[PDB]
């Protein structure tokens, strides 16, 4: 739509003008230029799509239910940022690879501080049921030198699609650190990752089901790799030919993070000489540092 | 600053976040989406919001998610003190001839309230200087609007609305009716400022951003009548120096209100003192 009139326009004009000057005495000049600009585009948005009260009152409700079911380990405000791509968008302006340095993506709820400590060939699985996947590669930075002692936390679900976390008996599984060794080399056994859903049982999952849209992550095991004077690399990689690539409910897949999670036959001659029964896995993850 | 390349990633992330949406069922929730995608990404592009920003914005929202209803509800405070609660109630109360603007309700409303007559008094205990009332209520095209249902509820002199005591009392609260002519009046009391809840996350960005928790001094009105569009409201002082920076946006011009001091015979012949009188015209739409 009904079309407004210019006398309404001017008041709805009037009260983001009003809005915009209630920040002109803030102390921070970078606080002040978000907050206005966060003003411009909510005031624009509400006056584009012409919100009704009813409509206002399911926004505070998807809030509140939001705020209500944010602990310790779930973070509703931040699913809700990464089901919106705006998780992914702020990696994005922050984290522009330049050269052959490993591009970000989005770190996702499921790091625990205190992951427990393998050698290089060692094995993170730690009880998680999935078939085995060899993981191995370099951490150079952009100069082209190989990286000793960068420190690589890697962190994944089992095959039910859960992290350790999500347990409720304290146990510790499918996630481990490491450090790069003196040609500045990894490797470990971890399980081929599957895809699982994201936390779909409040108000986040509900927009997503009246949307149409699917909780499911496409398949990934997570690297956060640091080391002295680099840019922490939050980061993970996703496996060629799985279907979710195009669908991912987070927005986290990048092209150059795919990889290809070859599958060796059953019998197939293993790293180290593990004895696997039936098919095992191995990809190759060659990792590239940016300075800070 | 920004690359062609890294500029085209960015509206490609958008797009794509647009295009997540293309299967949902309701077109009106499918705009809705589409249209806060579009704004949300527009806003950290424009800033080039930092990792650390972020971070600060969710733990904010998590603040005030753990702040927590029954009186307190603080994003209903945080739209508010961004405006967006006003916005909504301007856009779904448009302008029609010289019917009176709405605003919020703000968080004291309370059903129930005592039935007065027409020159009756609201203050049932309430601290303040006495104030007088009055106006008529009248439809857009000038005609009396009789029988008109009007709540009126304001804080006392100590900035408390009733509810807010420990005891259970009714005060600085009622309804009346308007008149065969449209008439009404009664006693209240002058309204002065009082605070918002700044104990929040609401108080700490109102802090750090320089702005005061105050509301500019007014009374509260609900007014609803058979066919007419119902009107929740205030009325502010002309002169109060927190006209020009409410901290909800309560504010409109037309809703500011000559409250005159008198020095003098009372309306209905009462005690005395100092006391306040003030003219309310209220206009409705058709609903
Ligand atoms: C900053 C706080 C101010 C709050 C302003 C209100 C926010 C406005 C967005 C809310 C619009 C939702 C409209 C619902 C459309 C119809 C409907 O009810 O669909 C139902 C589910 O709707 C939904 O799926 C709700 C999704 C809403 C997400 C809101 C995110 C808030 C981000 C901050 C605001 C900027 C079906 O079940
Ligand atoms: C829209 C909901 C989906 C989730 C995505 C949201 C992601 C976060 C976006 C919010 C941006 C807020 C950034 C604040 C900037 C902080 C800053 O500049 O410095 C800090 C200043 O200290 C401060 O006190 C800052 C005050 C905090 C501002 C409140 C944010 C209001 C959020 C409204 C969201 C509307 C939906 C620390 O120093
Ligand atoms: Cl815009
Ligand atoms: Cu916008
Ligand atoms: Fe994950
Ligand atoms: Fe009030």
């Amino acid at each position: 739509s009904t079309p407004v009139s210019a006398e309404q326009q001017a008041r709805e004009q009037d009260l983001v003008e009003r809005v915009l000057r209630s920040f002109d005495a803030t102390a921070d000049p970078r606080l002040k230029q978000v907050m206005q600009a966060l003003t411009r585009h909510l005031h624009a948005f509400l006056r584009e799509v012409r919100l009704t009260e009813a409509e206002w009152e399911t926004g505070i409700g998807f809030l509140t239910d939001a705020g209500h079911v944010t602990n310790e380990r779930r973070q509703e405000f931040i699913l809700l940022s990464d089901v919106l791509g705006a998780s992914m968008q702020t990696i994005a302006m922050n984290n522009e690879a330049h050269g052959d340095a490993t591009e970000a993506t989005v770190f996702g709820p499921f790091f625990v501080e205190g992951s427990p400590r393998i050698e290089s060939g060692g094995d993170i699985a730690g009880g998680a049921a999935g078939e085995p996947c060899w993981v191995e590669g370099t951490v150079t930075d952009t100069d082209g030198n190989p990286v000793p002692d960068a420190r690589i936390e890697v962190w994944e679900a089992d095959d039910d699609g859960f992290y350790d976390v999500q347990y409720d008996d304290d146990r510790t599984a499918a996630r481990a650190h490491l450090l790069s060794g003196p040609d500045g080399g990894y490797a470990f056994w971890a399980i081929t990752p599957t895809p699982y859903p994201i936390p779909h049982d409040g108000p986040v999952g509900r927009m997503l089901a009246a949307t149409g849209r699917s909780p499911m992550r496409a398949s990934h095991l997570h690297f956060m790799v640091t080391a002295p004077g680099r840019r922490t690399l939050v980061t993970h990689i996703f496996v060629e030919g799985d279907e979710l690539l195009d669908r991912d409910s987070v927005f986290g897949v990048k092209d150059s993070l795919v990889k290809s999670f070859e599958r060796q036959p059953a019998g197939a001659p293993t790293p180290g000489g593990r004895e696997i029964d039936g098919p095992w896995s191995r990809v190759r993850f060659d990792i590239v540092l940016a300075p800070a």
